[PDB]
């Protein structure tokens, strides 16, 4: 079903992420863990006291695709163990997914965001924010993640 997805995305804020590889977006499936450049740190570290979820969706550059998205459930922090990043970075957020299947772009070219100038949702910088309409549709467009039980990502909103 699609009704706690629905939940979660309710009023949330969106943020396009860009991977220059699949080590990086496999790293944060594995570790529930992102980082990004202090531009971007601090834009979702706002967004984070400002929403009942902050999303994530993360696409590799070149894959034609997106790979997931995952739910933002801290503010960004130092002092962890170093995460083996391929590669000035800022601290590491932890995340939760909610869909670790991906999305090819052919899928999603009906959707348009407002806030990169209507360009199609799949065209933005890492850190572009993807506003709340064409951004719960770009969720709703993954197939669905079975191996994952969102009753545990509602209870941290």
């Amino acid at each position: 079903g699609t009704s706690k997805l629905k939940y979660v995305l309710q009023d949330a804020r969106f943020f396009l992420i860009k991977s220059n590889n699949h080590e990086n977006v496999s790293l944060a499936k594995a570790k529930g863990v992102w980082s990004t450049l202090p531009v971007n740190e601090k834009k979702l570290n706002l967004a984070f006291r400002s929403a009942r979820s902050v999303i994530l969706i993360f696409s590799v550059r070149e894959s034609g695709k997106f790979q997931g998205f995952a739910r933002l459930s801290s503010e960004s922090h130092h002092g962890g163990s170093p995460i083996h990043w391929v590669l000035m970075l800022g601290g590491v957020f932890k995340i939760d997914w909610i869909c670790r299947r991906e999305l090819p772009f052919t899928k999603s070219a009906h959707l348009t965001n407002p806030w990169n100038e209507h360009k199609p949702v799949k065209i933005g910088r890492d850190g572009q924010e993807i506003e709340l309409e064409c951004g719960t549709q770009l969720c709703l467009l993954f197939p669905p993640d079975e191996s994952i039980d969102l009753y545990q990502v509602i209870h941290k909103m």
